[PDB]
């Protein structure tokens, strides 16, 4: 009869007290657990525990659950937080016998009628007013379908908070409504809700109403506990809105279920002025009024619209993958610079369309180079720069903390002593003491201060400060290092919490790519990190001016992907226009906009010669051929001159190229080769697949351009498309084949290694151009330039002001820096599995910039040791050579899963920066795959800058030996230290699983699996009648490390024996480190509790006491792994032994006496009896249950089996009997008799201080103490005894009775000398003395109330040893 209980706690909210760390100890009837360990007001404990008690269920569902959430510092005892409890059968009685997802109240005895101690959310089961003022919208994008041009909207506001929902007036037919309406939300603070839901819903008149946006406004972030206590306020203040594309095609939108609140918004929606103000009263109510004229005035003082100018300059645009055209990216910030709505200037915010080309390994990047494309916009947004330097200069602070705590946990896994990290802590601390002490910008004299920002002054000044004594408090207090380390995450988690800034109504600037119209991949850059700031650059944006690298994501990516589209280095910078001018600091390269015209000429089939015969198009013209411009057209600004002259002019080891195939056929037939069959990338007639040679100073080492089945196609591996007019060529492919298609692409690759005035052509007029002639060509074009620069005096700040242009703009470099990266990887380990054999096939494709390349295959292993340097000769990057050392690109390294037939897939990726140390040592580079990690990557990087730059024209040590021939291998410096280890193995059983697969487990087996040197211990041949293995000694060898970072952990793992192949595994284990691994009987009874008048001369005539443990066996102070599961950690053990160089016992159990008992009943009667469940035996001791006493002398015997482990617990109850209810519980308590025979001290039997054959002090165990002794010689290896009749030996040292019995009464039970002197040896290997247990009960109700003491005393004795003695009486 036994039951089982599942609690799950989830969350906490708003927890008494401040800087704690909670944890809850859950206990159910008794039986305590404890939780993992959260941080913060707002804990997040999401962990599960189980519990299961032996009993009838008439007894197990009145029990009840507690869910005692406490503080716990490092330093300092539990302290109360909330405490419930309620009952077992209010969770069985109700449906699914469970509750799921309650929210729950918190409380504290110090006083109940506080009300909450904050809130919780918890799952059981049972096994067998806000006065939110909204006053207008602006920019909100269409949702009506069209036949008043943008006005296609019907907006209303809804807000819900708490549960309660209100919603606005509609207004039909404006994209800029103007509400001004005040909604009063009558929830009562606080709630279980802790975040406001806002939506902007679009009225529908015949269909459902859609959904705008969803903004949120997270309630502690706009408030304070505490004199620095407020409620929570906000506004009038915008905030913006995110979710769906804005452009309206009608259909469903795929990206809908963005806006409403679910996933990062992908485009911004327009943005909503509201406020909101606390007017607490208990009177709860709710209402929609109107507001009059006097509150729409106050917020025109919070409209400072200023002008904002925003820079961006695209210096690559590699890691591309699946290029289907031509690729530009367009920066927009709110709805300016959205290149959908045509509203700019021709000037635009995209780059221009640019071809990816194929890198020569596996990826493909836009070839810019030495010229990088820069969009330049302006804006209309208010001015809040007073809050975004507050948050820039917390945030900076912020960050020079976190780097500088890891540049402390750097010198610490470097080893250095401990004065150069008390030198290290000590920099941080002047430094943050000198960051801190920087006065705060006042908002007193602002008048577009609201009330939020004048609370979060007196909050950051007070709470700063608070920083500043805690940091001189600690450095004149010098504690330990982990003493700092608790307080050095404390600030740094204040910072960041602080930092946030909830009235940023900036729109972060996304930045896009358009593959034509279809928009592919996104980034929101926020608009603090980029505003420049004229205070300084404690103030400024952390990529205000500094190039940033940004990996796009796909929209509705809610993970960081398994393919990656795209890698952009943005030179982004944000600010004032009248803060323009301070661009001229950041800027680096001539800065230009090229001057242009095109002047075409034309040569039909039959003409011969170039001509104007047959075009009808003007001659001197722009890109667009049809809308004339002559040479003049376009002339220098305010601030701009030339800077040359008319031109004609457009703009490693081994390389892989692709090859391209083209067929035709009709509708209903076969496929067939067509007269464009062979020809380039895009499939117009060129030289064909063969016709494509090696270049001169390289040579082809592939045999054949092969056939390529690696990419997203069908069966055959052609892409299909259909005949569309009025031209005589098909439009628009798709990879799948179905009846209709009539023309078909297919692909090809090959590889390699190493050893007319400019004009333009095309096929005709408006078609696809290219720079050559060649024989399919009918019409041309010359590209005549101009390079125009700002004046000197002004800078390159004079871009801002190229409004009136009517062109492209980009940042020309003269020259760029040559470099060479060295990727050293060694080893990786802990990768996923992705084929059928439980292995992986890791090769590691490693990018910088647009060079990438890959490493060899390991087959079939998932701890792969590729020991190979791949090395990127001649890598160029732009800029200052100061600017490219402390900003290096990322290299990423991704890891595939080769496959002989099918695709390769994802492994995982890890973010790097390269060292510029000449000899930078190996570290751990953790992979993921997005939604987890997947492992971990021995790599290192080194960066060399090389001797000389590489000019464009205006329009190293040693290689390291080789492991194989033309591959290299990491050097011998860098290599981490392998050596040979011996290691002799023991294994001697496991302890305490759970059930696994549908099964118990039966018969359990054990692999030892260090660094792939497989060693295999014997089985267990049935754990749940013995746990104990068959052979004891083993040996192995294994290549291993010497330093702890790069050592692999152990990996041990665990199998059932189940018959036919039928073996689970049914766990694994994890080392993480290996520091470990290198006068009558009742003369006795009285004496022995302290009564000296039922003792009589029994102590006087120097006899014995054995040790009544009126407390707990757990006061006495007397190698093990642990079993690891992937997710919750501990669940079972494995004993044995691991040095590196270079089963049924016979039981009896006496109860006889107890004392200490309450008058439970109200009648003033205590009528205990016994219970105890040992496996399938039970106590039902109510038949002899001694009637209204409260200390009762039982004196009953029990004798029982025992087997290991399922039988080797003794819970013991006590039960009072009742006259017509159910007998109600005492209390319990437990011991665990594994641990002592477990231990190696023998400390089953304990020992008398004499031995006797007969009397009190008659012998128990199997064997005399001679053959104890010498059971102790052939356990432990020590040299046999030799007996004497007067004195014994141990050890081969010399004993003798004189020792014992020197002023002793030698009484007539003692026994053979030889007996009492190995006894008193045994008495100096710290065997404990003779055990009776008066073990205190405690109460299921309370954790903390004893309820009685309990005394008795067990024998135990395995009986493959021998005999034990005979029992007595009590
Ligand atoms: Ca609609
Ligand atoms: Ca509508
Ligand atoms: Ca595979
Ligand atoms: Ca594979
Ligand atoms: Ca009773
Ligand atoms: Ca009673």
């Amino acid at each position: 009869q036994d039951f089982q209980i599942r609690v799950q706690v989830i969350e906490g909210r708003q927890l008494p007290g401040v800087n704690i760390k909670p944890v809850v100890k859950v206990t159910a009837a008794g039986q305590t657990k404890r939780t993992r360990i959260h941080k913060g007001n707002s804990p997040l404990f999401n962990e599960t525990l189980f519990f299961n008690l032996f009993d009838s269920p008439g007894e197990l569902f009145d029990e009840p659950i507690f869910i005692t959430v406490v503080d716990s510092r490092s330093l300092r005892t539990d302290a109360l937080l909330g405490e419930f409890r309620m009952d077992v059968g209010t969770i069985y009685r109700e449906p699914r016998h469970a509750y799921l997802r309650k929210w729950l109240l918190l409380s504290d005895p110090d006083d109940f009628s506080a009300g909450a101690r904050g809130y919780l959310k918890t799952s059981l089961c049972v096994l067998g007013h806000f006065c939110l003022k909204v006053f207008r919208a602006e920019d909100l994008p269409q949702m009506d379908d069209a036949v008043n041009k943008k006005n296609l909207v019907d907006p209303f506001v809804e807000v819900s908070f708490a549960g309660k929902m209100l919603c606005s007036k509609i207004l039909e037919k404006t994209a800029n409504p103007q509400w001004n309406q005040n909604i009063t939300l009558p929830a009562m603070f606080p709630s279980m809700c802790e975040k406001m839901r806002i939506r902007i819903i679009d009225w529908d008149r015949l269909t459902h109403n859609d959904i705008v946006a969803t903004t949120y406004l997270s309630m502690s972030k706009i408030s304070a506990p505490g004199y620095l206590g407020f409620l929570p306020t906000f506004g009038p203040c915008y905030i913006n809105l995110y979710g769906s594309p804005r452009e309206f095609t009608g259909f469903p939108d795929p990206y809908t279920e963005l806006n409403t609140g679910k996933g990062e918004g992908v485009a911004y929606r327009g943005r909503l002025l509201l406020s909101l103000e606390t007017k607490l009263v208990e009177h709860s109510e709710q209402k929609v009024e109107d507001l009059p004229a006097d509150d729409i005035l106050r917020v025109e003082k919070y409209l400072r619209r200023r002008k904002y100018s925003l820079f961006a300059a695209f210096y690559s645009a590699t890691m591309l993958q699946d290029v289907d055209d031509a690729i530009q990216f367009e920066v927009s910030i709110g709805n300016y610079g959205n290149k959908f709505d045509m509203t700019c200037l021709p000037l635009a915010s995209t780059t221009q369309y640019s071809r990816a080309v194929f890198d020569g390994c596996h990826y493909y990047y836009l070839p810019w180079g030495n010229v990088k494309p820069v969009v330049v916009l302006s804006s209309y947004w208010e001015d809040i720069s007073h809050r975004i330097e507050t948050q820039n200069q917390l945030l900076g602070i912020a960050d020079r903390l976190e780097a500088g705590l890891e540049q402390v946990h750097l010198a610490l896994k470097a080893q250095c002593s401990t004065e150069d990290v008390d030198s290290l802590v000590a920099q941080l601390t002047d430094e943050l003491i000198a960051g801190c002490s920087q006065p705060l910008g006042d908002i007193h004299e602002t008048p577009s201060a609201t009330h939020l920002d004048q609370y979060l002054y007196q909050l950051r000044t007070h709470h700063l400060s608070q920083i500043t004594e805690a940091a001189l408090a600690l450095k004149l207090g010098h504690s330990e290092l982990p003493a700092a380390l608790e307080q050095a995450e404390d600030w740094l988690l204040r910072l960041r919490a602080l930092a946030e800034e909830p009235q940023n109504s900036l729109p972060d600037i996304v930045i896009w790519m358009l593959q034509g119209d279809k928009r592919v991949a996104y980034q929101r850059v926020p608009a603090h990190q980029v505003l420049f700031s004229r205070r300084g650059a404690n103030y400024c944006g952390k990529n205000c001016g500094k190039l940033q690298t940004i990996f796009l994501k796909y929209p509705m990516e809610k993970v960081p992907g398994a393919r990656m589209p795209v890698q952009i280095r943005v030179k982004l910078w944000f600010g004032l226009s009248v803060d323009e001018k301070e661009f001229n600091q950041f800027a680096e390269g001539k800065l230009s906009v090229f001057a242009e015209t095109y002047e075409n000429e034309t040569k039909l089939a039959l003409v011969g010669n170039w001509g104007t015969t047959g075009l009808t198009y003007p001659k001197f013209s722009d890109v667009t051929g049809k809308i004339k411009l002559p040479k003049d057209s376009f002339r220098p600004s305010a601030g701009w001159t030339w800077a040359g002259d008319w031109f004609v002019c457009p703009e490693h080891l081994s390389f892989v190229e692709e090859v391209f195939e083209n067929q035709t056929r009709l509708p209903g037939g076969q496929w067939i080769y067509m007269s464009d069959n062979y020809t380039d990338v895009n499939g117009e007639k060129v030289l064909p697949k063969d016709d494509i040679e090696c270049p001169l100073g390289w040579k082809w080492e592939d045999e054949e351009w092969s056939t390529d089945l690696n990419r997203a196609v069908d069966e055959q591996g052609w892409e299909y498309s259909i005949t569309i007019p009025p031209e005589r060529k098909p439009k628009h492919w798709v990879p799948a084949e179905k009846m209709y298609y009539t023309h078909r692409r297919r692909r090809w690759v090959r590889l390699r290694r190493r050893d007319g005035e400019g004009w333009e052509y095309a096929s005709l007029f408006g078609w696809k151009f290219h720079l050559e002639y060649r024989k399919t060509d009918a019409f041309r074009r010359r590209r005549w330039r101009r390079r125009m620069e700002p004046l000197e005096k002004t800078g390159p700040a004079a871009v801002f002001a190229l409004e009136g242009a009517l062109p492209t703009i980009s940042c020309i470099f003269d020259y760029g820096n040559r470099y060479h990266l060295r990727c050293y990887m060694y080893q990786a380990r802990d990768l996923a599995a992705m084929d059928k054999d439980s292995f992986s096939d890791p090769y590691a494709i490693v990018s910088f910039l647009h060079q990438s390349q890959k490493t060899v295959v390991v087959k079939n292993t998932l701890n792969p040791t590729w020991d190979q340097t791949l090395i990127f000769y001649e890598i160029e990057i732009f800029g200052e050579p100061a600017t490219v050392a402390e900003q290096p690109p990322s290299i990423v390294v991704e890891l595939y899963d080769h496959d002989t037939y099918g695709a390769d897939e994802f492994m995982g990726r890890c973010i790097c920066q390269p060292s510029l140390e000449r000899m930078p040592r190996l570290a751990w580079f953790p992979l993921t795959r997005g939604s987890q990690p997947s492992g971990e990557l021995l790599a290192s990087f080194e960066l060399i800058q090389r001797e000389k730059p590489a000019i464009h024209h205006i329009p190293l040590p040693y290689p390291p030996p080789q492991r194989e021939a033309n591959i290299y291998m990491v050097p011998q410096n860098i290599k981490p230290a392998l050596q040979r280890t011996a290691i002799e193995i023991l294994a001697w059983g496991l302890r305490n699983m759970k059930s696994y697969q549908l099964a118990n487990i039966s018969s359990p087996s054990l692999v030892v699996e260090c660094g792939g040197q497989t060693v295999q211990s014997c089985v267990i041949r049935n754990l749940r009648k013995n746990p104990n293995f068959d052979i004891c000694t083993l040996f192995m060898e294994v290549m291993l490390p010497r330093e702890e970072l790069y050592c692999p952990p152990i990996t041990v793992k665990v199998i059932d024996n189940r018959q036919f192949g039928r073996r689970p595994v049914v766990g694994q284990c994890t080392i993480r480190s290996l520091e470990s691994f290198l006068i009558d009987w009742w003369s006795k009874f009285f004496a022995s509790i302290g009564e000296r008048e039922k003792c009589g001369s029994y102590l006087e005539k120097d006899f014995d006491t054995l040790k009544v443990y009126d407390t707990q066996l757990e006061n006495v102070e007397a190698n093990t792994f642990k079993l690891y599961r992937g997710k919750t950690s501990v669940i079972g053990e494995f004993k044995g032994l691991f040095k590196i160089y270079p089963q049924e016992c016979l039981v009896r159990i006496y109860i006889v006496r107890a004392f200490g008992l309450q008058p439970k009943d109200p009648n003033g009667k205590c009528d205990p009896y016994i219970k105890i469940s040992i496996g399938k035996k039970s106590v039902s001791d109510q038949d002899n249950y001694i009637p209204c006493t409260l200390e009762p002398v039982f004196g009953k015997m029990f004798e029982l089996t025992c087997t290991l482990p399922l039988e080797k617990d003794l819970k013991i109850t006590l039960y009072d009997y009742d006259l017509l209810s159910k007998d109600e519980k005492i209390g319990e308590t437990v011991v665990d008799l594994e641990n002592r025979l477990l231990s190696k001290f023998g400390a089953r039997c304990g020992l008398p201080q004499t031995y006797c054959v007969s009397g009190p002090n008659q012998w128990r165990d199997q064997l005399r103490p001679s053959q104890l002794l010498h059971l102790f010689c052939q356990q432990h290896r020590v040299k046999a005894p030799v007996y004497r009749t007067d004195r014994v030996m141990f050890q081969d040292k010399e004993y003798s009775i004189e020792e014992i019995e020197a002023g002793r009464i030698p009484n007539p039970h003692l026994g053979p000398v030889e007996e009492r002197l190995a006894l008193h040896v045994l008495q100096q290997q710290g065997l404990v003395p003779e055990h009776v247990e008066s073990r205190p009960l405690y109460s299921p109700l309370q954790p903390d109330i004893e309820q009685g003491k309990l005394q008795m005393w067990v024998d135990l004795f395995p009986k493959a040893l021998g005999r034990p003695g005979p029992p007595f009486n009590i």
